[PDB]
RNA sequence: UCCGUGAUAGUUUAAUGGUCAGAAUGGGCGCUUGUCGCGUGCCAGAUCGGGGUUCAAUUCCCCGUCGCGGAGCCA
């Protein structure tokens, strides 16, 4: 029933007589005359009221602030004195003929005019998404996720749904779960990932899977994660790690170019271990030219516990972090840092005032110099290449916190210090994470999930040498972001029992959660290996956002509740009758 | 579960142990023929819950509630 968009009409439709639809976007009664900026997903138009048109500027009169209205009138020019060169319809009017209001507004729970809480931008998340910043970012979604299925759909990979209400699958977060009224005691799970139905898709013949999936984790939430997060998930047969990287990294690729016409070029490799030792992060954010130096060797010597302790033990580390023109922080800056670092559990943080290195040690300021000499402090300067104006700050305990502390530290320093170059794009893949991890009460949890394959190993030498194992997985990250992960699967009956045994599950368990998979796995399953990457954060990344609910049409909140429905909510007594459940006194 | 931070008109947010709780935007009624952050005049517009300290609490302390960030947790 509108014949254009607000947003569209330019100077190539003067004359045209148009029936526009939207919202006020901004009233001016100058009294005799009435400036209505009217406004649709496509932009504001400015119609023009006057004298003339009586009735219609009288009603007029009464519009309001995101009122919903029609109006019918005629595209005009504005004289060269009148036009708005900061309005794509800046150049023109339309003179209104016939204004029609479809709905008035009550006083808005959000001020158009200044930036509102979060809080409260969430409660009345409708009004919020009329803002075109925040619909921007949905319209560009939609540009992602078409690019993203019209390429692997002409790399031959089948879109293929999978279940919700389903069985757990070991993601590494926690199962919400879902009672049955028909089977009474017994719950559904929400997926964690479609991770065990793509590799029975696999192991049913379908070759190349890919699906953009709802993904549910009841865990707490941060500025990149939510409990129900949608996933561009892809699984293939037949295909080496490599292979598969090449077509995900290429997707990517895509993305870039097509959305900000960037090219991100081929992505750098780099191994888990490089990156925790160059970084101290598996996600690294190569746009910071900061990383950590060891110098454990360099002071093994040494008279100072806080570094020779770290230093001469196995599972210590001591890591030099030169901050370009760091010597200019202040006492109380190096102190916030200091504070900074204790959230990862390091005890202190040491550091070395670089002045003037010609001058040797009267060139240099540090409390612990008195604790190193002119060589060691040399040695120190000349690898991490430290030169005058620069800072050293250094992480000492095990090998973990040393990585925590000085990893989080690089990234704080880069940003505050504008050292972190956030011009231009930083992808690459981090390969050969470890197959385990401690868990803590003894015994050992999968990193990426129980379903990955040893780089290189059987099941023999895999429930012997289980802690050293490197997994065939890889993650892509962005800028600091893991913006997606995958791996080989395990094909191998035989070598995902010594996996479920290794991570404790036994026999009982093994049947009872996964034993459809151990079955699956006896009839002729082919190598097969997936990824899956995380939508939202793609978005996040080529939106240019750091707050994951504003590429989310509907977030929910830290406490994962939804303000501007109220839930989750108090269910009825007779509901959870049905359900056979009843609330904890 | 914990740490940090915030809680004041519709909104964003200033200040404050005793008083005139300030502003912008927004709302109501005027005036106003080229505004686009319109201008202008009058009117109305608020201190999270419980407890505590205190002569007195919006203000101080504790607790609780909620947003955000982070830890743990979770790729
Ligand atoms: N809570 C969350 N909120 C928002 N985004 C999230 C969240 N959790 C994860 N992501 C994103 O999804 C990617 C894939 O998830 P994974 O856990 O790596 O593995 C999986 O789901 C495997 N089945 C993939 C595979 O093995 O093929 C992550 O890299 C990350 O960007």
């Amino acid at each position: 029933m509108r014949t254009e968009y607000c947003g569209q009409l330019r100077l190539s439709h003067v004359g045209q007589q148009v029936t526009l639809c939207g919202w006020v976007n901004r009233r001016r009664d100058l009294g005799s005359l009435i400036f209505i900026d009217m406004r649709d997903r496509e932009g504001i138009v400015q119609v023009f009221f006057d004298p003339d048109r009586a009735d219609a500027l009288k009603l007029a009169s009464e519009l309001r602030n995101e009122f919903c209205i029609q109006v019918t009138g005629t595209v005009r020019a504005r004289d060269e004195k009148n036009i708005n060169r900061d309005m794509a319809t800046g150049e023109i009017e339309v003179l209104a003929s016939s204004l029609t209001i479809i709905n008035r507004a009550d006083v808005l729970p959000l001020d158009s005019n200044h930036v509102n809480t979060e809080e409260a931008r969430l409660k009345y998340r409708y009004l919020d998404l009329r803002r075109p910043e925040m619909a921007q970012r949905l319209k560009t979604r939609a540009k992602i996720t078409s690019l993203v299925r019209r390429f692997m759909d002409d790399h031959g990979f089948l879109d293929i749904e999978t279940p919700m209400l389903t069985k757990a699958t070991p993601e590494g977060a926690r199962d919400y779960l879902v009672p049955s009224r028909v089977h009474k005691g017994k719950f559904y799970a929400l997926p964690q990932s479609p991770q065990l139905f793509k590799q029975l898709l696999m192991m049913s013949g379908f070759d190349r899977y890919y699906q953009i999936v709802k993904c549910f984790r009841d865990e707490d939430l941060r500025a990149d994660r939510q409990p129900e997060f949608t996933q561009i998930d892809v699984e293939t047969s037949f295909m080496t790690a490599p292979q598969v990287r090449e077509v995900m990294e290429a997707l990517v690729r895509h993305l870039w170019l097509e959305v900000k016409g960037v090219d991100l070029g081929d992505f750098p490799v780099m191994t888990f271990a490089e990156a925790e030792r160059r970084y101290g992060s598996d996600k690294p954010d190569l746009r910071n030219p900061m990383e950590l130096t060891d110098v454990a060797d360099l002071l093994k010597s040494v008279e100072f516990a806080v570094f020779a302790g770290p230093a001469n033990d196995p599972k210590g580390r001591v890591a030099a972090l030169r901050v370009p023109g760091g010597a200019s922080l202040t006492r109380k800056q190096i102190d916030e840092y200091g504070n900074f670092v204790k959230i990862y559990g390091a005890k202190g943080l040491a550091y070395i005032k670089v002045n003037e290195r010609a001058k040797g040690l009267e060139g240099i300021n540090s409390p612990v110099a008195k604790f190193l000499n002119a060589e060691i402090i040399e040695d120190i300067l000349d690898r991490t290449a430290a030169q005058d104006g620069d800072m050293i700050f250094f992480g000492a305990d095990n090998k973990k916190i040393v990585a925590d502390a000085m990893g989080a530290l690089r990234l704080k320093v880069g940003k505050d210090l504008g050292l972190t170059d956030e011009s231009k794009w930083a992808p690459l893949w981090v390969i050969d994470f470890p197959m385990f991890e401690d868990d803590g009460e003894g015994g050992l949890t999968a990193m990426h999930h129980p379903f990955t394959s040893p780089k290189d190993m059987t099941a023999a030498e895999l429930k012997a040498a289980p802690e050293n194992a490197v997994a065939n997985a890889y993650d892509m990250v962005i800028n600091g972001y893991e913006v997606g992960g995958g791996s080989v699967r395990i094909h191998n009956g035989d070598m995902q029992q010594t996996v479920f045994g290794i991570l404790g599950i036994n026999e009982e368990e093994q049947r009872e959660k996964f034993g459809f998979l151990l079955d699956a796995l006896k009839y002729g399953t082919p190598p097969h290996a997936g990824l899956a990457f995380g939508l939202d954060r793609l978005t996040m990344l080529l939106t240019g956002t750091d707050n994951i609910r504003d590429v989310i049409a509907f977030p929910k909140t830290t406490a994962a509740a939804c303000l501007m429905t109220e839930a989750p909510s108090f269910a009825n007594p007779t509901a959870l009758a049905e359900l056979s459940i009843q609330v904890v006194k």
